[PDB]
């Protein structure tokens, strides 16, 4: 359970990001990838993509970066409440999209890591450890509902 000053760390810092929600998609994306190949494999639509300049040159990946964002914003921005939102999420990408818990601790750390070049001054440890205990309520929550599914592993 985060706290209300750790959930008003997390917002300052995304509303940073809502200024540039493709520019952001795109950096984490492409970070994604190139740290974990083997999460690229996941999507037909870019195992196409073999550089990271073909990864910065494509629209469609700019644009499901935006998606994927739009989509984790609107999470954050339940402050844990989140259980409408999370219900299609975890049910496509455990039963569709085929997406280990443990994918999602990667990009996790991509979108971490872009949060902190792009806002280093509202993105200090507190910040980050807050945006941490974010992103890991929204995997626990997600691991839940896997595991239901029977797709925990
Ligand atoms: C913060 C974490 C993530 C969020 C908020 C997110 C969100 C979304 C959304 C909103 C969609 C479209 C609607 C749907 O299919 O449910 C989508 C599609 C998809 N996601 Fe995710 N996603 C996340 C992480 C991942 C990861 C880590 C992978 C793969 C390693 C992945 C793979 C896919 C695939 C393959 C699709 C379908 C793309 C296509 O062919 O159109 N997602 N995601």
């Amino acid at each position: 359970v985060l706290s209300e000053g750790e959930w008003q760390l997390v917002l300052h810092v995304w509303a940073k990001v809502e200024a540039d929600v493709a520019g952001h998609g795109q950096d984490i994306l492409i970070r994604l990838f190139k740290s974990h190949p083997e999460t690229l494999e996941k999507f037909d639509r870019f195992k196409h993509l073999k550089t990271e300049a073909e990864m910065k040159a494509s629209e469609d990946l700019k644009k499901h970066g935006v998606t994927v964002l739009t989509a984790l914003g609107a999470i954050l921005k339940k402050k844990g409440h989140h259980e409408a939102e999370l219900k299609p999420l975890a049910q496509s990408h455990a039963t569709k999209h085929k997406i280990p818990i443990k994918y999602l601790e990667f990009i996790s750390e991509a979108i971490i890591h872009v949060l902190h070049s792009r806002h280093p001054g509202d993105f200090g440890a507190d910040a980050q450890g807050a945006m941490n205990k974010a992103l890991e309520l929204f995997r626990k929550d997600i691991a839940a509902k896997y595991k239901e599914l029977g797709y925990q592993g």
